[PDB]
DNA sequence: CGATCGATGC
DNA sequence: GCATCGATCG
């Protein structure tokens, strides 16, 4: 990895500082008479320093600027930019801000993000028990609490991370930490809009800390809208993606080359912090909470989302050349298992195609044990070649695994039965039956019925799952995306599925008519995919 | 065990 | 400009 990657040295641009500041100061209910201290924990080359220092000056306001970053480089350019900009009550260190100072009025922040992988299992360890974190933490999550200490109550912070402790697992403690210690004023997701060179969705936080001894938090949500329906008008009246950071009024904009959908309203109760955040209207929000209510279950009471094999050495256990392999180290032909990719992903249907697993994994005295290689002779030498790096997965050796083992193998014995088979990162659902008992790679995940009876109930929620109504439930509850208006169908969110009553009649007809879909089409598959949306609506008794 | 997360990664 | 894939947490 890069220095820059690890560091998370990437800096904010001017012009989305600018906002930022602005922000700050219209929020800021201090007294503004005397000097203001404002911190940035993580300074880089001084641009939030610059940035607020600049909004303040056109106020009459005299600032006090504080930064901190463990990297001398940046400390030594940011003194460079901030003693040529005129401006002299500034103070700068060299130092690391989680230290592995009398509290300020104000931060403006940008964090460095970095993931628990590169940060390695034992450092992510000292941050968790310092800062009181929970899950895959990022080194943000760790700067969110440690930044807000040093600020005094009632003082303002505004920082820019990334969103995704907005909608993730691994979030809630940053969630539960954030509701508990501020009243919250915005939350800005940024979503695509890309301000940053690297490929994030960023979100800015603006917050009053509280003070231990009569707020509503609102939201600001852009995306770019890919798909305009027909019926919906588009202002064009901005010039700049910047400027739309300042519109007040939802709807869709357009700085030509991209549409924008932005949408401005209130977060509802940010103290159920176990559950991601959701930004919606007050018009989603409605309709997202009737479904719940009309709901008779959820698919996590009736089936097992799974995910796919995690291999750890795609590219040794995972072939479709192993007919052109040396004779001494093709594997056995018990080993190969067909294995479903996302690729071959469809609706209701999959598109054989020479794609096999080396499965390294049985059921022997009525447990999964791993196989032995005396017994494959050419299962074994073929491993033997790639013993360098399967060996170094440290990982495996420590959970006294054998060297050559898929690391998530899964059952083998659950194969067989039929499943829904859906990939994991795709812009719309791709929810399929699949009854060869083929293995499912690891960027797909899988669906069996926690009942012993797969009729009936696999279809059902198939129907859902590929359903507009839920995509539009999806994009309310769960606002997990990636770039290019890619969905995250993980398991922690497909168990959150609504499902109706499968002894309703309008649910019957579903499963009738998704057993066609998939036991039997030309395009009259789009007629009953429509005659589906609105049984759909009917077993929920609603109608959007 | 088994699902997560990605200043994504080319 | 489009769908990771392997270290990680619990
Ligand atoms: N442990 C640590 N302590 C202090 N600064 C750190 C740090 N780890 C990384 N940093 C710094 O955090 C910065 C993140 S980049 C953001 C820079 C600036 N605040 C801006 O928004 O433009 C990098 O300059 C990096 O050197």
């Amino acid at each position: 990895v890069s220095r820059q990657k690890a560091t998370g040295a990437h800096f904010t641009p001017d012009k989305l500082a600018e906002v930022i500041a602005k922000r700050i100061l219209d929020y800021f209910k201090g007294e503004k008479n005397r000097v203001i201290r404002v911190l940035d924990p993580a300074c880089g080359d001084g641009e939030l320093l610059l940035a607020i220092n600049k909004v303040a000056q056109s106020m009459n306001i005299q600032l006090e600027l504080i930064g901190v970053d463990f990297d001398i480089d940046a400390i030594n350019i940011a003194n460079e930019r901030l003693s040529r900009s005129g401006h002299k009550n500034f103070r700068l260190i060299n130092k690391d801000f989680l230290e592995m100072l009398e509290p300020v009025d104000i931060i403006i922040a940008n964090p460095p993000y970095v993931r628990t992988q590169i940060l390695g299992a034992e450092k992510a360890q000292k941050l968790r028990e310092k800062f009181n974190l929970k899950g895959r933490v990022d080194l943000y999550q760790a700067f969110l609490v440690a930044m807000t200490q040093q600020l005094k109550s009632n003082g303002i912070i505004g920082v820019i991370t990334s969103n995704r402790y907005l909608t993730t697992k691994g979030g809630e403690s940053t969630r539960k930490f954030l509701v508990s210690n501020f009243n919250i004023l915005e939350i800005m997701d940024l979503g695509d809009s890309k301000f940053f060179e690297a490929a994030v969705l960023p979100a800015i936080f603006f917050g009053e800390k509280k003070n231990k001894e009569s707020n509503v938090p609102k939201f600001f949500k852009i995306y770019e809208q890919s798909d305009i329906e027909a019926s919906s008008s588009v202002n064009s009246e901005f010039n700049s993606l910047i400027e739309l950071l300042e519109v007040n009024k939802s709807g869709l904009y357009s700085v030509e080359d991209k549409t924008y959908s932005i949408s401005l309203g209130k977060i509802i109760s940010p103290e159920n912090y176990k559950e991601p955040w959701i930004l919606a209207t007050e018009d989603e929000y409605e309709w997202f909470m009737k479904v719940n209510q009309n709901a008779y279950g959820f698919i996590e009471d009736f089936a097992h989302v799974k995910v796919g094999i995690k291999t750890t050495a795609d590219s040794v256990f995972i072939r479709s050349d192993w007919g052109e392999l040396p004779e001494e180290q093709i594997p056995e032909d018990k080993l190969l298992r067909p294995i479903i990719s996302a690729d071959q992903a469809n609706k209701w249907s999959v598109s054989g195609n020479n794609k096999k697993v080396l499965y390294t994994h049985e059921i022997r005295d009525g447990q999964i044990k791993a196989i032995n290689l005396e017994e494959f002779p050419r299962a074994k030498n073929y491993l033997e070649s790639h013993k360098e790096r399967l060996a170094s997965r440290k990982y495996v050796l420590k959970a006294n695994r054998n060297w050559y083992e898929i690391w998530v193998p899964h059952d083998p014995s659950l194969w067989d039965k039929p499943k829904i088979i859906f990939p994991d990162t795709s812009p719309e659902p791709k929810f399929f039956y699949e009854d060869k008992g083929s293995v499912v790679d690891g960027n797909c995940y899988w669906i069996i019925p926690k009942k012993e009876n797969s009729n009936d109930i696999l279809f059902l929620i198939m129907g859902i799952c590929n359903s507009k109504f839920m995509s539009k439930y999806h994009d309310i509850a769960f606002q997990n995306k990636l770039y290019a208006g890619r969905r995250r169908y993980l398991t922690q969110y497909v168990n959150k599925y609504p499902i109706p009553d499968p002894e309703s009649i309008y649910s019957k007809e579903i499963i009738s008519l998704v057993r066609e879909l998939v036991n039997n089409e030309t395009q009259d598959i789009n007629e009953i995919e429509n005659r589906i949306e609105k049984l759909i609506l009917r077993a929920f008794d609603i109608e959007s």
